[PDB]
Order: C-alpha cells, then structure tokens, then sequence
C-alpha cells in the first residue's frame, strides 16, 4: 500500500 499499518491486496503491509 501507501505505507502505514493496514491491509493491501488481501494481507497487512504493502
């Protein structure tokens, strides 16, 4: 993702 502490494409991170 855009950094942080959340899900992206089905898991945490990215």
């Amino acid at each position: 993702x855009n950094x942080x502490d959340v899900y992206c494409x089905x898991k945490y991170x990215x």
